[PDB]
């Protein structure tokens, strides 16, 4: 849900960077291409993708990381910052200042407008506002009842009249009525049409002149991908007070293309629709959105990994109970150590452990599993095969025998 | 590479459990079905999958977790333990005791036998052994040269004669020759055939009687999935000293079906092949393998998550520099706190923060982004909308103003 | 959309059988394995899959094709009839005979029940019947206006009272009322429940008060094989029970749900197919299974012809290039392989020999036959293992067809 | 296997054009968008994709189809010729004219060079030529025995010395020797390099000593669009350069590599296709692009016919069910829709009206036409908006076909 695949793909290019052995020009070129592929696949206009990834390439190649910041962390920064501007740079909230603050909603059939009208009403009501909705949708009068269905539970008033045929008349009667009732916010649901043709924009100019809304909000179906550009653009040109809600971002392969498309337009995206239910709407705040997108600041994720690790306890416990009965092997030790040195942030020491591994990599399975069998000629083979001395080998073995004695002789009443 | 998809799918059922709200019978039934799907998809025989998931279901449903172990952690344990037995229970290494320890390799064309012969020779040489290989493959005499190609770099002797036509003669001349040269280990590469027919098993019984190997090793192509069963079984019945290497597990959708199939047979799997290169072989140790498979003990993973998190530093840094100039918002605070309480393992307190969130969820975007605008009537709306008091609301705001004053007045010389 | 990939997976096992070189026992084991994989992935209960897939294996291993039928064609027939029986075997339509034929609809929240009430009203209305729906759904009010929303444009009476709190009362009142206005069919939408529990099935009350001709449980198909226990409990609790399975569109587990329900014997009357009023189709197992496996696809065959003709311009440019005397052995080799499928001129054995010869020519030779020396013809006959006579034969046939094209005129359609 | 999904993605855009209701400008924008997506996903350089995909858009928006060609067929022709030029335009085979025609093979480690040396020797040998390969690969010895391994069963002379440490010396010695034994073609395998750097291209040395007829760089196709810089650097450094791209089988980025190389103009002579000695095919852009897009698929059309006939048993059981007088309106409706595609009896407008009527019948009515009352016929004509006369018409046609079947005998094949 919500750009979804695009998220994973973008985050992975950033992980790759974090994990990269070093930052050369080849790393960048791959990053840029990883991003082009992810973007294009989410239906982002090709020209837009080129422009963005050429800026990212450029900034990475020729920009010195500020003091105490690696080339690597600065790349992560460049990508985050470029993507954020690519989706509108910053939040542009809806201001509620005027008394009845009037929001006029426009959109074609199947944009998800009716539903979005309910979502927006509920968003505001949840936050202590009195809301009235006015249904002036004469194009599919079933909308009055659909709004009743979505909104009655919340006692949010829905003014309508499935038996009125003048669209502008309807919108004015409604606004005046709900305005009489004392509301803070009025949301006006206008008639859809099949496409966003001249008729539709003309009808919005007319309804807007008559009711004088605080804001006109075009609802765009985000599954149309980059085709949202021209729809947003025509709208943004027919109204000095326009904003956009983009719906159906959940699961859609193409929502990325819609957001980037609308943002290329200048028009402000204020909310996104996120599913079919009344609460499935979230305000759009580019830097925060792009941050969830890229998997940044994932402290929750880190905690899940810890928790998951801890639930492995009965397994670890039985491992240890095996050690207590002396069933402890060179493989078990190999691992104990391996974990110890991968724990920063009976201790061997980094170099000595690095040597210890090298020695065991020259042992056979049967030796790792039954050290007891490791006689002297074996030791001289192990030493020869690992490029170390028979001394080192007997050292490692001593360490093993030491740790083995420990476990074999343990309280049988503890917890590691 | 290596069961790959099956790994991710199995690990996810275990993650689901770790994350589950509670452990009821419905959770189990879903786990079992998640595992059937993963298994069947990797070509594990259906009857085998039924038997395994019925045991897992049973143990989960009717088994009490030992003292101090949750139902949840005990399920994780049951799954790990069942899967481990399903793939052979424990390591059965190859013992090198006899002087020339002789390993006789059998397999059909395209099993990856020739390559596996080199991998096994190199595995042993790397570990300080003198190795000789004897190529008695009269069925595709190009094999002598292929072995030379793989093995010359290591100075591992390859006895052969692309111009000898008696297979058993060849294998005996070779063994005697390489035996004269002083080797610890001799690997004998017999002639393949098209399928594993009676001819092939008969020819192995004959060659085995003549050379008297320490072990006979059948090389099975793991991309055949569950069809490995009958091949392993026929072999295991034609020799009291048989083991198995399963090749091409890397990337293959069906290797899971091969391992489970061979293990159902009783025959010991000693190594797996892992790719085309000479080092692409690993010993098979069921509990360790099933442990990597299920993503258990992933301390490395945890460390990667930390490292990745740290590379986000230039971003966090610029966030903070915004706070220093007083550009700090209710959203920024909302987050600071949210992270603080998700950090165990200026502090508010769990209940107070839970209340704080509830209040902000009743604020609008413009309020969260510009607290300054929050006059008194707004506060009474916020308080009403959050089901709290105007006192609580002014409390939260005070906390905000406090934290805001802090940042606005900071050294501009530190690091958070 | 509906059972999408399950369909393709099954359809492919049949193509593989049609395409099979010969029908040994290993072709049956691969078919049986391929089917188990497709079914398990659609969330079919694994025990069911064994049961179905074993019978298919047996029937195919130990059954002699009737007279004039190959082993291949009988395997196809086996797979098709087993899947048909697997999914219910035969259609069991709703019977409208009584005046107010009354349908009681039950379901848990989110199963798609309320939408389904509407789709079904529309189904009948569209066919000439007068329909009225009684909304006795007191559990999630909003259901009443949802039915208004969906149904008003069809002037289908919707009786309800979003203020009535008694479910039995509302149902009784509504049925009586709608029955007054002389409707042929009454569909009653009952109150949902969070889950299908003793509370839900305890529908018996309403059913005992309104005496429905039929009681339809609406099941969300995305639950997959979990539909089994749900349909079973419901079928146990009523002698007059039928099922509608919804949300089959795009569903990964729809397969599992249909087979789950059918393994219960409760009849599947319709399937839901989308969110819109028309996304409902009556269920008819053999028709369904035939579309599923892509059987009798004349439409498919036609499309392929259409598409092949659309290539006309390209074909015509190739030919214009021949009239200009640019016509290679490559082009010829293709024209022949082509002609050996113009059915349903040179022959089938002479063509077979011509191939073999060209397969010993190099790329420059195939592309510039003009350059073919005398020694080259020796190299070729030698490499192809044929007589230089064979080689010069082919080269003549070439020279023929060539000049033939060179001396056509642009009146070539 | 080779360019797998790229092929399907492109082939589908053409099916969509063939299937298009009408050809407006939005059908071109979707085609152009669909192509950009397929190409970008195959790792084609994005700037190339713009360039190609813009030209395709223009040529289609502002070009009038020649006489007798529809807009549709011209779009198909456009897509096909652009992709062809995109991938090299026309075949450029290796020319064997000189006695020892000498081929110098270069490549970096893992590009598949040594295998490719062998596949190519085999390619020629198989066609009658005497071939000898000189292994001057001092960088990864093992290459010599690899060539022995691959080549001995063909008695293709392999000259080498895994002990010789001088690359130029070994090449010179080997060429001279092999040339003595009277080989038509000599293939020289040069030492690889970790990467294609000044060191690698500084091949000029060997080329100046043995004077090859041609120098072939072997490129690993899985590097995708990174092939461009590699082919460019190499082509700059030699007037006689050709490319072989390997590892195209299963490759996700093979597309990107072919277009990368072709945008350089260096001729692509062969492609590698697998690990085996026979997995090499000469590259011929128009042939390649035609297979890619699935053009001229007669084989495809045949397969579909074959598969449809294999359904005979099922068809025959359906019919046996008719002879028993079990033949519904469902069956009839199907027999008719069917017959309206028996081309290429009732008519096309009478059938159109029959549909409409049945579409107002319920499932019990379609399945038990016997039950169709007098009032039912009113309900139906009313719901279908036709005359009860129309309804009884259809019902007659039914009754006809029915008894007709009922009175066939089991001599029905
Ligand atoms: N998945 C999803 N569906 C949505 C969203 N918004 C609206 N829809 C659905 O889109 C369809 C049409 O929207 P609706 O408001 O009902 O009608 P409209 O006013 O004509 O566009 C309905 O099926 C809605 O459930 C969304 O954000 N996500
Ligand atoms: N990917 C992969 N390929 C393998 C493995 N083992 C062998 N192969 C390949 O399988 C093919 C045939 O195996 P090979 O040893 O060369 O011939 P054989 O003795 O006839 O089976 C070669 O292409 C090998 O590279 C493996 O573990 N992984
Ligand atoms: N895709 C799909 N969605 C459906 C189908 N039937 C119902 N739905 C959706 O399921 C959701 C819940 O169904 P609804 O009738 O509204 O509510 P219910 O009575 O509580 O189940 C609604 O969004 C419907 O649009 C179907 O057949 N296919
Ligand atoms: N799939 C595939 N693999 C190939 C192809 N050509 C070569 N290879 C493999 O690439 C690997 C390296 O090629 P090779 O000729 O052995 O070594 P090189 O000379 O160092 O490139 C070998 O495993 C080959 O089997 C090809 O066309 N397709």
């Amino acid at each position: 849900m919500v750009l979804d695949n695009l998220g994973k793909a973008l985050a992975n290019t950033l992980k790759k960077i974090a994990r990269a052995s070093s930052v050369d020009e080849a790393l960048i070129k791959e990053l840029v291409r990883d991003i082009q592929r992810a973007l294009i696949q989410a239906d982002v206009n090709v020209r837009l993708v080129l422009q963005l990834t050429r800026e990212i390439q450029r900034r990475a190649l020729e920009e010195k990381p500020p003091a105490g910041i690696s080339k690597k962390e600065h790349i992560i920064k460049i990508v985050y910052e470029e993507l954020t501007k690519f989706l509108g740079t910053e939040a542009k909230p809806i201001e509620i200042k005027e008394k009845p603050t009037i929001l006029l909603m426009v959109g074609i059939q199947g944009s998800g407008k009716t539903t979005t009208v309910a979502k927006l009403a509920r968003y505001f009501q949840k936050r202590g506002y009195k809301v009235g909705v006015v249904c002036s949708d004469t194009w599919r009068p079933g909308a009055y009842h659909q709004l009743r269905q979505l909104l009655d539970r919340y006692h949010i008033e829905v003014f309508g009249n499935p038996q009125e045929k003048d669209a502008i008349k309807l919108a004015k009667e409604g606004v005046d009525y709900f305005k009489s009732k004392g509301v803070d916010i009025i949301i006006v649901d206008t008639a859809g049409r099949h496409k966003e043709d001249k008729a539709l924009i003309e009808e919005m100019k007319q309804i807007s002149n008559v009711i004088h809304p605080h804001e006109v909000i075009l609802v765009i179906d985000g599954t149309i991908g980059q085709q949202a550009y021209n729809q947003a653009l025509a709208f943004k040109e027919a109204t000095p007070i326009g904003s956009i809600i983009v719906t159906k971002l959940d699961g859609s392969a193409k929502g990325g293309g819609a957001l980037s498309a609308v943002a290329a337009t200048g028009a402000p995206i204020k909310f996104i629709g996120t599913g079919e239910k009344i609460d499935d709407i979230e305000p759009f705040d580019p830097p925060r959105f792009v941050s969830r997108l890229l998997g940044l600041g994932d402290i929750q994720g880190l905690l899940e990994k810890f928790k998951e690790l801890e639930k492995e306890v009965e397994i670890k416990e039985e491992d240890i109970e095996r050690f207590l009965r002396g069933k402890f092997t060179l493989k078990d030790m190999y691992a104990q150590l391996e974990a110890m040195r991968k724990m920063g942030p009976i201790s061997i020491g980094e170099e000595r452990l690095k040597k210890f591994k090298v020695i065991m990599d020259s042992m056979t399975e049967e030796e790792l599993l039954n050290p007891e069998i490791i006689n002297y000629s074996r030791i001289k083979r192990i030493a020869r095969g690992s490029g170390t001395s028979t001394k080192d080998v007997k050292e490692l073995l001593d360490q093993y025998r030491q740790m083995k004695k420990l476990f074999k002789s343990m309280n049988k009443r503890q917890l590691s």
